[PDB]
């Protein structure tokens, strides 16, 4: 029974290695990564690979992993697929932790846009789950923290991190989690997968896609939000993505958005987490 070595890019940055027999579901690999984690509340999670052209894929779990990676190495990481809303709902401590992990990288990456302040005050609260209450041994006035905080770090972002951290004296790590989760829930960017797509008149936007709907972000003087129930049927064709939006109360007719995406495989890959995040988000 010929098995395939799979590598795992875990949220502490560190790499899990297994084996799977050549023909495996996505699922087999999944649940090998979340009992090496002792993840419980899987639901949230997924494998994440790196596609010929280069995008990130959500590795399906009900389909065979080498008809998804195909000409690909079995390299995956892995990620949170749905943000939920209210962490504070999460039955498990160690679920906010990978969540908590998870937001440090989309803050470190800029995925995850933040002001000062906020950077400062995540920053110390990742600061005190991780060393404890603060300890002036550690920290002169010169200090640079080992922690990556933001996707630019100035003395003074350290500086903040470390005075709202001499606040924190007493705090457990789950209870600095959780403080750290109640303030990244907020962030307008919080888990929103943005989408480069053209309107129908060829105008550049970003469709993003959360929990609540979906949005079409134009100029920033207009984003326009359509909640899921908002949205009646998700369709793709070619290189075009289509949204049937409800009639308003005594309307006749749906009415019909359509966008352009890069490519044919852009298109499907938007379709398939709008269809995700619409079953996820109606159930949860
Ligand atoms: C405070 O809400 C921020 C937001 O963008 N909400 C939303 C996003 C998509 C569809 C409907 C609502």
């Amino acid at each position: 029974p010929k098995s395939m070595q799979c590598k795992v890019i875990l949220l502490d940055g560190s790499e899990y290695t297994c084996d799977v027999e050549k023909r495996s579901r996505g699922q087999v690999l999944f649940d090998k990564v979340c009992e090496h984690l002792n993840l419980l509340e899987k639901d949230y999670f997924g494998l994440t690979y790196r596609d010929a052209e280069n995008q990130k894929n959500w590795l399906d779990p009900a389909k065979e992993i080498k008809k998804q990676v195909r000409s690909g190495a079995w390299h995956f990481s892995f990620n949170v697929k749905f943000y939920p809303p209210d962490p504070a709902q999460l039955s498990e401590d160690i679920t906010r932790y990978y969540l908590c992990l998870q937001l440090r990288d989309d803050i470190v990456s800029g995925r995850l846009p933040c002001s000062f302040v906020t950077l400062a005050l995540l920053g110390s609260y990742t600061v005190q789950s991780e060393l404890g209450d603060y300890d002036p041994d550690e920290c002169g006035s010169d200090y640079i923290s080992e922690f990556r905080f933001a996707p630019n770090h100035t003395k003074e972002l350290e500086d903040k991190v470390i005075e709202l951290h001499k606040s924190h004296r007493g705090m457990t790590p789950a209870e600095a989690e959780m403080h750290f989760l109640e303030n990244a829930k907020k962030l307008s960017m919080y888990g929103v997968d943005l989408h480069h797509a053209k309107d129908s008149e060829g105008v550049e936007i970003m469709l993003g896609v959360c929990a609540s709907g979906l949005l079409i972000y134009r100029d920033r003087l207009r984003i326009n939000r359509f909640a899921w129930p908002k949205v009646l049927k998700i369709s793709y064709k070619r290189n075009n993505f289509y949204i049937k939006i409800r009639p308003g109360e005594f309307e006749q007719f749906e009415s019909t958005i359509g966008f352009k995406l890069p490519n044919h495989r852009a298109a499907k890959r938007l379709w398939k987490v709008c269809v995700e995040h619409h079953t996820f988000f109606r159930l949860l």
